[PDB]
């Protein structure tokens, strides 16, 4: 069976855990310990192909050991998550893209920009800004809400389609 290694990255509090649990369980978690970093597996059918998605939900203290670089290097695709009500989380996206570029030693790594918490009215990052950033990186932009499940399957399934496009090159 085909297997895809996906990694969910972004600032603390953006909804990485909430998005992962929404994809895995179809339930919204109000509280998920921000120190818990773990991987989950879900069997899905995407465009007729059965596959196992192994999703690493990053968390815990920010550190950069060589062991952590090697663990991130195993990721085939990354969701760059920011929250639409947190400008600092959007400003931090460049850091996450640079760290992916550094450990993968590549300019062409499958990624999707995800603007989470789209259910909140307290927007501080406009959709146009996020679309321009994703255009500058050559990647898709998807608006999500882990609370209502808006865009959740689209974010993960779009990342799987980007990994498929990369494996074809
Ligand atoms: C919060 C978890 C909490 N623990 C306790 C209380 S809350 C959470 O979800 N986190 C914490 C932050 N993590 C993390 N943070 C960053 O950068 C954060 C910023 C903001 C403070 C200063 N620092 C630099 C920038 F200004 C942004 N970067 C992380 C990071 F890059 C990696 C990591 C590590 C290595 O070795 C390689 C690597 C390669 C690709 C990657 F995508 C990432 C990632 C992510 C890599 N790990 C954690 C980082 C995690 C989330
Ligand atoms: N309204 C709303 N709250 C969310 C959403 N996603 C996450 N949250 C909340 O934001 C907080 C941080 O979410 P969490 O998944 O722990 O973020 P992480 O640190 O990136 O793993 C929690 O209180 C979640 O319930 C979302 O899309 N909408
Ligand atoms: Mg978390």
């Amino acid at each position: 069976m085909t297997e895809y290694k996906l990694v969910v990255v972004g600032a603390c509090g953006v909804g990485k855990s909430a998005l992962t649990i929404q994809l895995i369980q179809n339930h919204f978690v109000d509280e998920y310990d921000p120190t818990i970093e773990d991987s989950y597996r879900k069997q899905v059918v995407i465009d007729g192909e059965t596959s196992l998605l192994d999703i690493l939900d990053t968390a815990g203290q920010e550190e950069y050991s060589a062991m952590r670089d090697q663990y991130m290097r195993t990721g085939e695709g990354f969701l760059l998550v920011f929250a639409i009500n947190n400008t600092k989380s959007f400003e931090d996206i460049h850091h996450y893209r640079e760290q992916i570029k550094r450990v993968k030693d590549s300019e062409d790594v499958p990624m999707v920009l995800v603007g989470n918490k789209s259910d909140l009215p307290s927007r501080t990052v406009d959709t146009k800004q996020a679309q321009d950033l994703a255009r500058s990186y050559g990647i898709p932009f998807i608006e999500t809400s882990a609370k209502t499940r808006q865009g959740v399957d689209d974010a993960f399934y779009t990342l799987v389609r980007e990994i498929r496009k990369h494996k074809e090159k």
